[PDB]
């Protein structure tokens, strides 16, 4: 039901599905995910805006160069991207990394920007590993330890966090989609220096001050925002609801019920209609 299409960025290739017509709303997934992500999101945004979501360099069926992944890296590749199709007064919806990577963007691309919405998020840098609860400071911890990360992702994940982090069962179909770019320890370094690009206790110091800064940009934007909440959530808990309602201009909060780290396989109807009720309003204004 979408456009399929791949373009060329920085001497690679990245893919895209696109679908609808008028202002565009660009749909950001973060590790390890893909464009699919937002496959059952799309359709109830499309006919309100152009719909657009790329898959970050080196996953989905975008091109896999010989390069860092880090988030510079996926900076340059998607600020690519981007102006390849031209956006302007683009709505931002994201997703782990994809906020990062979507915040970092509006934040540099200010009048480019119409509104932002965002669901388990990386809002804030991370200060301490006692933030985290025990099961992903273990995971975390691990993964960016030299070797035994190498071990978990390369040499060897996906089938576990991703159905680990849905409440209803991932269908084996729905688990192929996600396991088709990442057939190869090759395949799999974005997988692994995700986790390792996390803004924690400090380090990495060039992604926690990129994501101070943009922390401070939304505290003090009046873009508008809309943040998903679902119980009981993974990296948007209901003390980050909190924080966000407190600190950030111009914000409303859906509650979307139960769901997990990857709520868009829980609950994409609510997310959906919320934001396609979200845009509606907006253009009301």
């Amino acid at each position: 039901p979408f456009e399929r299409r791949h373009v060329e960025v920085l001497g690679s290739t990245m893919h895209y599905v696109e679908t609808g017509e008028g202002p565009p709303v660009l749909f950001l997934h973060g590790n390890p995910t893909s464009s699919y992500l937002w496959r059952n999101i799309i359709p109830h945004v499309a006919d309100h805006g152009r719909c657009i979501a790329p898959d970050l360099i080196g996953m989905g069926q975008s091109g896999k160069p010989d390069i860092d992944y880090r988030f510079a890296d996926h900076v340059r590749y998607l600020d690519a991207f981007i102006d390849a199709l031209g956006l302007d007064d683009v709505t931002l919806v994201v997703h782990d990394w994809g906020s990062a990577l979507g915040f970092h963007w509006a934040r540099r691309h200010p009048d480019r920007v119409k509104g932002i919405a965002f669901m388990e998020a990386i809002v804030r840098p991370m200060p301490s590993w006692d933030d985290f609860p025990p099961q992903a400071r273990e995971l975390f911890q691990a993964l960016r330890t030299p070797g035994v990360g190498e071990k978990m992702i390369l040499e060897q994940f996906i089938e576990k966090i991703l159905p680990g982090s849905v409440l209803r069962p991932l269908s084996e179909e729905e688990m192929d989609a996600y396991r088709a770019p990442f057939p190869t320890p090759e395949s799999r370094k974005p997988v692994l220096q995700w986790p390792r690009e996390l803004p924690i206790d400090g380090e990495p110091a060039d992604v926690v001050a990129i994501v101070e800064a943009y922390a401070e940009w939304l505290a003090t934007s009046d873009v508008p925002k809309l943040l998903f909440y679902a119980e009981p959530g993974a990296l948007i808990s209901p003390e980050q609801v909190e924080w966000c309602r407190e600190n950030l201009p111009n914000l409303e909060v859906v509650h979307v019920g139960p769901g997990l780290h990857f709520l868009q396989e829980d609950q994409p109807d609510a997310i959906g209609q919320a934001i396609a009720d979200w845009l509606q309003r907006l253009a009301s204004r």
